[PDB]
């Protein structure tokens, strides 16, 4: 089995201790990282406090250009990538090459979008007369180390995401990727210390949550800590961050609103795609559908015909549902069917588990009751829910403790714009699924789903503070 | 009837000759004001560029407080201002008092948006690396000395919308009233003159077009040109700005797309307000009913049955629709009229003619030999031209010599977005009359229509510019 | 000697139990001020939530003109409610008088301010061809209920920095007063209960830390945490937030840097009067003089001689040193000032106490072993501490745990914009005291200054997110 | 080795019937010949510009970037090749011409960058009058159509790609007119735009006589937006025939050196060396009168006579300082400020020496106001030291000239240099520093007779920008 090390400091380093990492779909050896100490942690986090001051003091230009030539090597190396990927998280081929070129995308918009910070001139007379010859020069400054820490679902993309737009203000990277992940994220490190990115400007932790896990996160040399993950994980390093900023990117479950004068048909389309896009693993994935009474069963019989449709296997033959993460993944997902099922919903698509490979299932006549009208599954399971009004479609969409995303199925678009305002999420979509993209719009969740606002603009604004320099003419 | 005076460096001055001002619906002698010389001109500007230096340099604090007084006062003023405006261009009363109120809220909303304006610090090294310490502190100026011209049909409130936005910026600024309309300028001058403004600061010229129309804009005291008017009179002083920058704010022939699924009830009340209020003497007004002939006799009954219940009057009596400006404008729309009617033209509602005074008329089967179909009549005349496809309307709204705005009434909102697109407009209002306000909304006409983008914030951008200071950190 | 009470869902009342306040310099009893339970606590948060609809509902420009109205009223009250705040914070007269002229116009401006925060439209096209379609509308909208704790050495300018920007956005407010100060509070909120301020829109909250402290800031009503104060209590409170934000106003040891070719003069009278301001007891505030040899017995000379003339006495005769807070706050200075003592530190103008009335202490050759070079006195002690580098300057002002802002005097100032780079503050003031103002400049501290941007756009940016309405043009 | 070029007009390369024949100004060599364009022609070009729009404005901001990335590779590429012909064609020096170039690609490819991250806003009704509360203005940016770009001869490709890339991104359609002398290099330009793929239409050329074509050009109702480089009395000009179509003018400038009593001397003198005598001093942003503080004018002039007297003077082709000035009437015109200012008893501290058109750098000591050299452009390299006794007398002489572009101060006090610079009238101030146009980034804008409108890249994109508002109800 490879054998993967950590870019610390510019060289690529083994730990005594390693964590070996098997193909979800298969149990195929796919090769080992590190398990680090907290020693080789506090090495990581010292040579980064160090190449701060040169890596800030450069160019915008020659920041972006590291990362530019960075992106290029994603590109070329693509199909290489996106081939261990698919196996690492047990993700289909074609998608996991697409999350490759994403991350390029990304890492290219954000060193383009970053190297033209500006700046503001504030007038103190805009405040007070006897100020008008006080102005405020006021420049963006990086925060310093930034701890990203990427998920499972996304290892390369959502680690770009991150590294990326803290680069090119001047921050030096510390980069953690899940476990399972891990070897996608150190095949991203490659691609950055090809492209000659300073040493200790970016760097690598990968390691045992029980040795190193809230250590990264306490330790006095992290300024800015970007975390994707769980919710509950999420708001444990939350009391370890102190007062120091950090964003959340937690989970969801984005309500899909379906109103009398819908059009169904499109309404099921958008709703299946975005519910079982990599078998529901996802956080802005549409995951509870509050239908109108009246329309419920037309949308029901719509959705139905569409995830029969869905392809069920292997992530190397592309399939639609592929295995889910881990075992503890698959037993959470029965566990919510199983509740669904003994509480008296009806379940429309049939149930088949074949190791951790959930055949895709929907249920009508969810109720809120339920663990599935409101617990995030991870796993290709969707309710359906039926109101008698908008107003508590409205209402059980906010009673959720998730608040990332909402769509709106409606052909009354002043109408869909009023619930808007009323919803308890970050993005609504208007006839169509919710979704990340395009990342140079916001991405953000209230609530439990999270804290922080990116997309690339974003992100970059997030992980930079400003220095005022006040003056006065003469 | 009064002598009014013009405000000339913290002066009021008569001139040797005057113009005396009747009333347009009346006949009645309202007041004089004077017919200034080339002389007199010179002295106005040499008194505006005096005061500049120190104008530019107060605070911005302390010019709005100038500018919150004088809308005070105006609002204190506004049934004195009102109904001398209301009789000078025979607007009905209440309407009259209403621009007066509008235009103290327009320069209110300037001093606030206006004394919080930034400036911006760039670098160097978003562009070149070797330029990595130098900065550019970029903040606003006045462009200098402002020619405001104001129009006939708002001789307040678009002299407010010039002076207050070109006063926050510390600019200095003349104001040239329209002859019909020069009184209502001048009373707007004494509030300003009253709320303290500096002498020079804001100064008035009146007089007649032979002595002085194209001297006061050829002047090269003048830094920037702001006139609102007839387009032919906007195409001479283009003529005449050199290399100065102006915004003109000319005509319209707006359209108003009526789709088969409209509120066809919403469309003809909004139609009708905006085709007829102030006898159709607007730039905004709605000037062509495009309508699908599916719905066409279902519109034009709906508009017919409104146009009907219109007063027909004097503006003391704030009838619907009062006498147009002049006997020239009113035989222009009869021929327009009668050229429809000779060229087969349905007349839903009747031509009448007492004096100028012309009665609401509703015209059905236009076409586009019609001069109606074309001309901005700036008189009480509607055509419907119907279409049978969507593609047909956007063809006929776009070969129009106007473009200022246009409105779509559906209920399907993507489309009437993808339609707007396609509209060489400056603004599109959907299921909505076509209207210049709300006032921090930009406005802005293509094509015969005009230049530049007004609305508040807009305007304080067009007249000002800016100064950079460019330097390397050590 | 009056008894106050609380503003809760727009009544004023009384609880069972109070708390008597007095004046620190002269022992005179001021008033009472309720002792809320628990359960009172609860109230005034229900009625909050309560009012929240219906507020954010209203237009900017209505929340606006409620703000303008208390801003008014404030202005007419300044000196009735200057003569309390003196009192009770032990602040000169016209100090305090000027505090209350001073919210007014941080009050007005927040509502200009927050009626003119625009949106974004962001195109798909900016980052895929194949979304060029696609838009996103980005508007902002509150964060819901804000509890505002203010401090006691600005009761009523800090509480209204929070409260205005926080309601002007649609926010719901509940203010927390220190207790002592809690009088100056109130009566800040009848200004706002004057000017009709819904129901439970803004509240004020009082009682002993023991019983609702803790409370108040867990409760899950609470959206927003917006702090003023030390940094040990600040820090408490960040960890009773969880994940919902918070803004914290803490403590600072600004140190101002004294080069070879300064002003000397110059830099000690900004020194002085930024040091001794209201007996030091400001966050921002030069508390350690960093200067370099050559000019350091030259400029200790001539901080000197400023020092010896500085009036010392009762608030009432607007001294320029007044008794501190409390007794505890004059140990804790006296402890500091016999520490430099013991230490060998010279004493260049004469330790004296009376009650808690403490003399202008300036020390001379202070070291870093001394408690006084790092340790916030709020109190009338001055360290002056000597370098041989601006290196050094540079490191020692870095290594204090606090970072709110510098001072930098010279006369090359590209120089001094490098070293301002460099140092870990929010703000940097070239040959001037430190300062919040103009209060439309950021205010932001780094390290244990605190969290978050205030100045009122930051602070109204802050007490809001953003809602993303994403559609498909057709 | 002479060439005989053509227009590009709707994807395809177009000679006319008459042509110009273009000489190397500082040796006489032919280059080639451009096409001397009809009105009809003009006419063409423009009717399918306008018919190239629809399509056009309607790509997405990644599609227009492609293309404007693609060219820059291009002329990177060939830089070489293209500033070789633009060093004889103008009589730029070689290794300068090339350096145009590569300037060229850098400011098309930051100008792509910028202008596809441009955004829209929405406005709420609420903040004007509360009965419009649920009322919201979605407002996004469009293109303003067709531009007509005007390069000028000493920057015939680094301002004419300033004009075109930024007009380009943001959906407009674009006519480039080169100037005769230059015409080569603004087709050499346009022939890498072509090999990137631009669509038939959206970019076009225009060479022709300005007797044929010169007011035709402008005055065409085709044109939505003029962008222009060139002299301030063809800026008039363009100005008086552009009606209510919204310009740009890049015009000449008068750039002041202000060097006060504290200033570092010697930094003062280089850079007043080197910004008054690049590419001959036929710069707008040259410095172009020194306005010293008595004390220390003698030590300035010296230093100064001592970094002109190191001036190369010579062919492009050696790279000299000094190349030969564009043409006869250009040096005829710096001759007679020079002898103006020589009979009014200035001191000539170097030689003038004129060869054909090569004149030597002169520089003048104790110039004053009643010498047309305090004020007029002489486009050569002539400096005039003019000594001062105040500030305020500085700032009085250099604000009395109808030009405004830039201005530098030489000073050691910072807050009294922004609030001098806060006085002059000008669009930049450069502190101990040549005045430039860059970095390209910056805003670039000229008062007064300099111009009219604000380049720099996202200014320049702002500029040839309008919008499009769509306001609805909310529900």
């Amino acid at each position: 089995a490879k054998q993967y090390k950590n870019l610390v400091n510019g060289e690529w380093k083994l730990s005594e201790n390693e964590i070996t990492i098997y193909a979800p779909a298969t149990g195929e050896e796919l090769g080992s990282v590190p398990a680090m100490t907290q020693a080789e942690v506090d090495a990581v986090y010292a040579s980064a406090k160090k190449a701060l001051s040169d890596w800030r003091t450069l160019s915008y230009v020659e920041r972006a250009a590291y990362l530019h030539k960075a992106a290029d090597i994603l590109v070329r190396d693509a199909e290489k990538i996106g081939a261990i990927l698919s196996k690492e998280v047990a993700k289909g081929h074609k998608a996991a090459v697409s999350e490759v070129i994403r991350t390029a995308e990304i890492i290219n918009y954000a060193a383009e979008e970053g190297l033209r910070m500006e700046g503001e001139v504030l007038e103190g007379g805009s405040f007070e007369a006897a100020s008008k010859k006080k102005i405020a020069i006021v420049r963006r400054e990086p925060v310093g180390l930034v701890l990203a820490i990427s998920p499972f679902n996304y290892p390369v993309n959502l680690a770009g995401s991150k590294i990326a737009p803290a680069l090119i203000a001047g921050n030096v990277v510390a980069l953690k990727p899940p476990t399972q992940g891990s070897i996608s994220g150190l095949l991203l490190a490659e691609a950055f210390a090809e492209a000659g990115i300073p040493a200790g400007v970016f760097n690598t932790i990968t390691g045992r949550g029980s040795v190193i896990g809230d250590y990264i996160v306490e330790h006095e040399a992290v300024n800015f800590i970007n975390f994707t993950g769980s919710t509950p994980i999420g708001e444990g390093i939350g009391k370890l961050a102190g007062m120091r900023p950090i964003m959340l990117e937690l989970g969801g479950k984005d309500s899909a609103i379906v109103l009398e004068d819908a059009d169904l048909a499109l309404a099921a389309k958008n709703i299946v795609a975005g519910a079982f896009g990599y078998s529901g693993q996802r956080s802005t994935a549409v995951k509870r559908v509050l239908v109108m009474d009246k329309v419920a069963d037309q949308l029901a019989a719509e959705i139905k015909t569409l995830v029969e449709k869905l392809s069920v296997g292997m992530p190397e033959d592309d399939a639609d549902i592929t295995p889910l993460i881990d075992t503890s993944a698959a037993d959470f997902v029965e566990g919510l069917i199983k509740d669904a099922t003994d509480k008296g919903a009806t379940a429309l698509t049939a149930f088949n588990r074949e190791g951790n490979l959930i055949s895709p299932v929907l249920f009508d006549h969810v109720t809120t009751d339920m663990r599935l009208a409101w617990e995030e599954p991870f796993g290709p399971v969707l309710p359906i829910i039926r109101v008698t009004t908008v107003e508590e479609a409205i209402k059980i969409s906010n009673e959720s403790e998730y608040g990332l995303q909402a769509s709106i199925f409606t052909t009354n678009f002043p109408k869909a714009f009023g619930i808007a305002e009323q919803l308890e999420v970050g993005t609504v979509h208007l006839n169509n699924k919710t979704q990340r993209g395009t990342d140079n719009f916001p991405f953000l969740g209230a609530k439990k789903s999270g804290a922080g606002v990116q997309g690339v603009k974003y992100s970059i604004e997030a992980m930079t503070t400003v220095k005022s320099v006040v003056f006065d003419i003469q």
